[PDB]
């Protein structure tokens, strides 16, 4: 879940 910043699937 980190959207925009990296971490997609976070």
């Amino acid at each position: 879940x980190x959207a925009s910043l990296x971490x997609a699937s976070l």
